């Protein structure tokens, strides 16, 4: 069963080098390509 909702399915990945960080300090998913649930 797990979580019934979960975040986001995002990464922080080019993001974390002070790139971008579409919620900077408070990013945990939505970033670059994240695509877990969509590739992974
Ligand atoms: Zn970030």
């Amino acid at each position: 069963m797990t979580t019934s909702s979960r975040y986001k399915t995002e990464l922080c990945r080019t993001y974390s080098e002070s790139g971008r960080c579409r919620y900077g300090a408070k990013c945990q998913f939505a970033h670059g390509l994240g695509e877990l649930r969509q590739a992974n």
